[PDB]
């Protein structure tokens, strides 16, 4: 066949049920996830290719950077909760892996006020219950498909994305093999 399991992504032995239709998982600590968002900017190029009625999941897990690690899942939950995923992602991948500038969570808030969103504003997310099942519906995703490794996607839970099976020479041939790749399996 042209896309075959083991190839260009694997089954999942252990299906998840009422999964997300596509899930990615990353960390802003993660070097291949920086270049997932800052270069090839894959989630954007999955979408311009999937379907139409199908919704796109990103979330944040804590097994890399320890303290700041937990502390980047919760602000991904504000992210999400305050709808402002577009603002922050990228100078929180900055600031971790590029500047250096983060070290605390007041650093990860810096970031939100400077993106605009407003000292209040963020820390009444912060605190909130519903960022509180933000960071647990993020732990219990990753837990349900048995994560120890990011970049990934999984699609509909029983399908995980294996980007080390596809070629690497060109940066946009690589993406659309991912990306024709997830819409593949959507229609799976």
């Amino acid at each position: 066949a042209q896309y075959e399991d083991g190839k260009q992504y694997t089954t999942l032995e252990k299906p998840v049920a009422g999964a997300p239709q596509v899930l990615e998982f990353f960390s802003f600590f993660c070097p291949h996830c920086y270049q997932f968002e800052e270069v090839l900017h894959i989630s954007d190029n999955v979408k311009k290719k999937l379907p139409e009625g199908v919704k796109m999941t990103k979330y944040h897990v804590n097994f890399m950077g320890g303290d700041l690690g937990k502390d980047l899942t919760q602000a991904w939950a504000v992210a999400m909760a305050l709808g402002v995923e577009d603002k922050v992602t990228v100078p929180l991948f900055e600031g971790v892996q590029k500047t250096q500038t983060i070290r605390s969570a007041s650093d990860i808030r810096d970031v939100f006020i400077n993106a605009g969103i407003k000292g209040e504003e963020y820390d009444a997310a912060w605190n909130s219950f519903v960022v509180k099942s933000l960071v647990a519906q993020q732990e219990k995703a990753a837990a349900d498909v048995q994560l120890r490794g990011v970049p990934a996607m999984f699609v509909n839970g029983k399908y995980q994305l294996n980007p080390q099976g596809m070629d690497t020479s060109n940066m946009d041939v690589f993406v659309q093999q991912y990306a024709d790749t997830v819409k593949y399996l959507s229609e799976k």
